[PDB]
């Protein structure tokens, strides 16, 4: 067969590889039939037949029809039913389908082959009500999709019926009413077309075939191929398959199931069956489905076939399946099959079980768990979330995934108090500012009134993998009365509240939180992931606790420890930085600097203790100094600064003005500051090495790395590196001990990428700051472009927000260029990236292909990065 | 001669091309002697002799000394004087000199060959006072430079003399005192060295030679060659030349002159002569020089030789010369010669005259006028600035070159009032802000108290080529009493004041301003410049007047007309922009937009009228909208906004907050704004084409070009270009006429350079915004990096400020890449640059070599750009 290919259980003319000719659906049907699946018989008319059709002036090419007839006879012989025969009726389904997804194609046409006589022959076992209802629908469907008759013309007839009979829910019409409606519908053909409904089944088929071919040249189909650049294709195929029913007595039925539990992964058929009826019934309230056992009970012969079909599906497709099947008088029929959707929990278990069952190897199992699946297992989740549907009192934005349960509080201070007592608090505030960070961190969940997916609470919460429901308009926080009205409900300080950051749901009361996992499957799965990936995955952390959390998540070290964050850790430390900034003499400045030394030395010791055995990369002071000044009205900033440092009103104002900048992103900061005030870098370097030594003397293994930020020339880097090495030697001489360490730089200035070869002579490693690199490369001030990014995305100007998904064409090109030039100068140059791009799958895949050595992201994104670093190689 | 080369008038063993062996000075001596110049006889010991010396363990290589003796005998025979002979004495000068400039080399040693007897033989015609004084100095010089004897040891003897005699100005010592001092100095040799001063002339020479060779390996010489990467050189040469005197009677003398007037260029010897004496005398107050005629009078034979020497110098070196000469008993001797420094006025005249005299061709004349020379002729200048030395009452920073004379005023408003009456005003203010721009522009000169070379007044003033003296600390402006105290002096409103922006001088009264030129030489010179250059030079102008000024300066069009500047032109226009911004409904917004239309349409008509015949490139709204908001306390900004627009306090504050940004350089501006509010670009495009048509109907030739700013993708550009073309066609259809025009883009985002090929499919021209490109490439916020650039420059981290001198290695690489990729996509793509780099010589040279089509700079920088665009090809 060259233009028409039939198929059936264990028989098919085409095979799974003919996506071009048979089309995706046609090729898959051949595949399904070829492996022994109980698929109803049918045939496919090649895409080549469509092309010949279009060229011949949209006319049916010579010989084709002869083949189509050849194919149906085979189907008729296979089924033991003939087209247009009331005693042994054969109804057909006609579907389109090209090689790739394609809109504007003819919609599916069911029950083709009906007429007055066949309709009565169908009412025989399936009943009059259904037979004539199907006939009414078919006349409409076939009439509109094949004969191009407006739907309104038919509904125009049906409405009058119930408008006179007295109903609106068609499920109320009778067999005779439908018979009468069949008569009215046929008049529509005569009125609109000028000729009667084609009662000859073969005429229907022919018109259906031509309609599908014609569908290829539909407006939407053409637009898509020109508004989504495509070519070659050559046309669409037509899939004709025999119809089957489950309403032909108590020996028939329809059902749906997953070859495995989509929620837990348990290896057991999960679904439901409906005896003597079809899917429609349920939707109306006409019928209520049972569980699969009813099928094993009433139809053991068909059930056994269902099990063999399921094992064959998993055995051949190597994947859990979601299927739709029908049992027609003890005979099982496999209709639609597709990879089953599932929870992360289910995804990991199924992947591991299939490896243990010897169905697939690790390399393939890795592709069975999507980043989205793995992320569900990284945050807390509710046991039975369905049981709280009535307790839900509001829905806000799902700013940050995960379930949280705790007592409501209204200040960062109170969330901190709760945390200090080892208790769970839900911080509820109008919106958050950098002043609530401590409390936001202390709470188990955050709920705000204003702000969207990019508000302060959402962003910060996502960075910690902490549950957060944002922009929940239906809430009013009464700071003064210690209460919050949520959806008219009043919650007072101390009462329990639940939050689902994945849905944005605000649940009243304390819902159960799913107990921790004991399976061991995630551990097994992740071991295969770690075996396959070449990229190392590090974490960005600034405190001992985050370092520990990163390690428990599998981080191989810390790629970015931000020293400025360490000073923002407490009011006392911030005040200390301010004292240094306001110091009126060099003696008090050094005195203030010395205080910064213990803080730093102390924090690194704890960080080094937590990362015992792993490299820890510390970045020097990054922000401009004004970021350490209090915020608010100039009057209050001055008042506060004088009270905290001793400066008088005059010098306080002068200094604030001197530290003010027009574009703080690109001013007096980073190495520019460490170069102009070398004592700053000497202080931090001193703290790093003394902490490193002190821990090494306690048996801790320390691999310190110092990163110089915002370098644009090799001279800036060489200056800081020289300073760092001089301090290293002094400290090692004073302590009488020496340890290894590396000095490197953050590559975030476009110029640094351009002169990367020279910068590599001074740097032992490259740490890409793609966030800032993107800012400078796009000339985008992330804090301010939010005002037009949405417009750019909606108008097709941007495909993705460059700050979330690495811009491979632009920013990525500078990343590749810098990596190549740096490595030519220093062959063993370690190159990596630190930032959210280091935790975003498509970006991680790019970094892997670009040849980087590692990525570094937030502690809870680490497992996601690991997963993505493996999948790109598989 | 292989290691020693003699030379004299018309005789030389070496030639001008042996810079390697003879060294720069040695080769030039050979050249001078080779063309017939009356240079005293001498010889040069090759740099190869020095290398042999160093290798032989700093020992004199075999045969060398024999040659040195051979050379002096020749010199002795040439002069008819012998070394170490009191009756016919021969004194020598010993100088070092490698192939290239080299510090740490032996300092010049004069009068070598002296001793007791020769000293007396010298007192014969030159006198006792001089002979013994020279002997005292030589003992010290030779002793310190050749014998390494501390100077302190000698001054230690001289001081005691006057300390006992009773003087401090050596010019007071007598012949006998010096004779006695000669005795004391010789004791120093015995005390410090352990042996007496070498009285044998040949011993002196030998030691002198070795000292010079040794000088090559001096600390400073080595540092320079290692702290200024150099190699190959191979050593230094030694130049020995016969000494000559002009104090041997009234038949001798010394003089200096320029072969042409260094101030005006007049082709006449300009200098002075001193009869029977040497240069020293003048410095002490011992003698006062006459004019050159005294020489022609008293020594016609020598004068005639001087004229032939001068003609030979200009004829061979093709350049005006500054020389030092000595007449020893009727015999003329040419000592030092070098290209003469001169004013711009002189530079242009000399260059043109040498072409007319047939001495040089245009291509060479072009190199005779430096940018610095040409700039002097582009601004107003004082006639006789020396005559005002007593009227100078203060000196501030020379923020902007040019002379200005006008009446003192203290407000921008008053300078504007003065300008409106066609009168000259000098605006005197503490410092300036963007609010004084109108008055600053109206004044003929600006004087501020605070601020340096980068203050607001300095920057703006330089942009207009307007005279400005900045940071003049010695002034206090009494706004309330309409007066200013300058250096204790009181100047009241209306009194005359003069300013020299080139020196920073504040002159009391009204000094004469040099009358305009009538020569025609600058016109001639510039015609050769324009013939040679390939790059076109355009001007950046936003008003009809600046467009006219640009044209009078030779601009070939306007490469950048900034539309936002047009709105900042008056309070009324600014208020109109604010009304658009605060409009509460779309109807009032369009109403406000329409008002912006006449303003725009009106200004372009005037600009098009002024550039009749030349292309005019207009850039769409560039700044973020908040730049159009009033400045000050938030309370006043709101009050003012409500009063001017009708908004209430609530909506005013909300909108200000919404327009606020963290980094205004990279926010919601440029095409981002024109894309999100298309009506803005439709309004400006409409104004452009209607103005273009309206002028075309009046006989004006208009070549409008529209530039889209801040593009980072081809999609942003395509969106704006589509809008611009739709408006073009509507306007042409409404008016019933069509004209040509181009649409292009400003390339200033690094990413734009990376995807330049795609952007060229939409753009017909590329306009590089290197200022912003530099900002984003370096990650430098020009407004804020001033705080550490000075440190970077002093520590060698940066060679130049990237905003003043194009960073060829980094920014330039993106410029080359964008140009090449853009042109591959659109072969005839016009590529240029707009900004101060377009007026900076080294930057313009780079742009020319990079293949750009044009540069565009400020109106008064246009001639400088033209000049630089020619010199890089010559
Ligand atoms: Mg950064
Ligand atoms: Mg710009």
């Amino acid at each position: 067969k060259k233009r028409v290919f039939h198929f059936g259980k264990g028989k098919s003319e085409g095979n799974k590889t003919m996506k071009e000719l048979l089309g995706g659906k046609g090729a898959n049907l051949a595949e399904m039939a070829s492996i022994g699946l109980s698929v109803p018989p049918g045939f496919t008319v090649s895409t080549e037949a469509c092309q010949q059709y279009q060229d011949a002036g949209c006319a049916l090419p010579a010989g084709l029809w002869a083949e189509i007839v050849d194919g149906l006879q085979w189907v008729e012989e296979y089924m033991g039913a003939t087209l247009g025969d009331p005693q042994r009726p054969l109804l057909l389904s006609v579907r389109s389908g090209a090689a790739v997804s394609m809109p504007g194609m003819m919609d599916t046409v069911l029950n083709l082959g009906l007429n007055d006589e066949v309709a009565a022959g169908l009412a025989a076992k399936s009943g009059e009500r259904f037979a004539y209802d199907s006939f009414r629908r078919f006349l409409d469907m076939f009439g509109n999709v094949v004969m191009d008759i407006p739907r309104s013309l038919f509904e125009e007839k049906l409405e009058h019926m119930k408008e006179s009979k007295g109903l609106k829910n068609d499920t109320d019409l009778t067999a005779s009413d439908l018979k009468e409606l069949v008569g009215q519908y046929k008049e529509v053909y005569l009125s609109a077309k000028g000729e009667p409904f084609p009662s000859d089944p073969k005429k229907q088929l022919e018109l259906a075939v031509l309609a599908v071919f014609n569908s290829w040249e539909s407006p939407r189909a053409k637009k898509y191929r020109s508004i989504n650049q495509i070519t070659g294709l050559r046309g669409t195929a037509v899939n004709v398959q025999c119809m089957v029913f489950g309403n032909m007595g108590n020996t028939s039925g329809t059902g749906v199931l997953f070859t495995r539990n989509p929620n837990t992964g348990e290896k057991k058929l999960y679904g439901e069956f409906l005896v003597n009826a079809q899917g429609e019934d349920v939707v109306a309230g006409i019928r209520t489905p049972e569980d699969l056992d009813a099928m094993k009970n009433l139809m053991p012969q068909a059930y056994d076939e269902l099990v063999e079909n399921c094992n064959i599906l998993e055995s051949h497709y190597k994947e859990m399946q979601d299927i739709e099947f029908t049992v027609q008088e003890n005979r099982l029929w496999m209709l639609q099959c597709r990879t089953g959707k599932r929870t992360g929990k289910s995804a990991v278990k199924i992947a591991v079980d299939m490896v243990n069952e010897g169905l697939v190897e690790p390399r393939s199992a890795i592709k069975m768990v999507e980043p989205g699946h793995l992320d569900q297992l990284l945050h807390p989740q509710f046991e039975n979330p369905s049981a709280y549907k009535d307790q839900v009192i509001a829905t806000g934005l799902p700013a940050s995934p995960g379930a949280a349960v705790g007592q409501v509080v209204f200040t960062a201070e109170d969330a901190e108090a709760w945390h200090s007592q080892g208790k769970a608090a839900i911080l509820v505030r109008a919106e958050t500012s950098p002043e609530d960070v401590g409390g936001m961190h202390a709470a188990v969940g955050i709920l705000t009134e204003r702000g969207g997916m990019t508000s302060h609470a959402a962003v910060v919460a996502r960075g910690w993998g902490k549950c957060c429901v944002s922009g929940c308009s239906g809430i009013r926080v009464n700071d003064a009365e210690k209460l919050v009205t949520i959806g008219g409900h009043v919650l007072r300080e101390g009462e329990w509240l639940s939050l689902n950051g994945s849905t944005g749901e605000v649940i009243l009361g304390k819902q159960p939180l799913s107990p921790p996992a004991l399976s061991g499957d995630l551990g097994t799965f992740m071991a295969w992931v770690d075996d396959v990936r070449k990229l190392k995955v590090l974490a960005n952390a600034d405190t001992p606790d985050d370092a520990l959390t990163a390690r428990n998540n599998g981080a191989q070290g810390i790629g970015l420890c931000r020293t400025e964050h360490m000073f923002f850790a407490s009011d006392e430390r911030i005040k200390a930085v301010r004292q240094m900034i306001m110091a009126p003499t060099l003696e008090l400045r050094q005195q203030a600097l010395d205080r910064l030394l213990p803080y730093q030395r102390s924090d690194f010791e704890g960080i080094f203790r937590a990362m015992d055995g792993l490299p820890v990369t510390i970045r020097l002071l990054d922000p401009p100094l004004h970021e350490f000044l209090p915020e608010g009205n100039i009057e209050d900033i001055v008042s506060e600064l004088c009270a905290e440092t001793g400066a008088n009103q005059e010098d306080a104002l002068a200094r604030i003005e001197k530290l003010s900048e027009v574009n703080p992103m690109l001013g007096f900061r980073g190495c520019r500051l460490g170069i102009s005030y070398p004592e700053l870098t000497e202080m931090q370097a001193r703290a790093i090495f003394e902490a490193a030594i002190a821990m090494t003397n306690q048996g801790v293994q320390v691999f310190p790395e110092i990163m110089v930020p915002l370098v644009g020339t090799p001279q800036e880097l060489g200056h800081q590196v020289t300073l760092i090495r001089q301090v290293a030697e002094k400290v090692f001489a004073n302590v009488g001990k020496t340890i290894g360490y590396k000095v490197g730089t953050m590559i975030e200035i476009p110029r640094a990428a351009l002169v990367a070869d020279e910068i590599a002579e001074q740097a032992e490693f490259f740490s890409f700051g793609t966030n800032d690199l993107t800012q400078m490369t796009f000339g985008y001030s992330r804090d301010d472009v939010g005002k037009f990014i949405p417009v750019y995305l909606a108008q097709g100007i941007l495909q993705h927000d460059p700050f979330e998904v690495l811009d491979q064409r632009g920013v990525g090109e500078l990343v590749k260029f810098a990596t190549e030039r740096g490595r030519k100068a220093r062959p063993n140059l370690k190159v990596g990236i630190c930032g959210e791009h280091g935790g975003e799958p498509s970006s991680v895949a790019f970094f892997a292909k670009a040849g980087l050595d590692y990525v570094s992201c937030s502690p809870f994104r680490v497992p996601i990065a690991r997963l993505a670093a493996a999948q790109v190689l598989v």
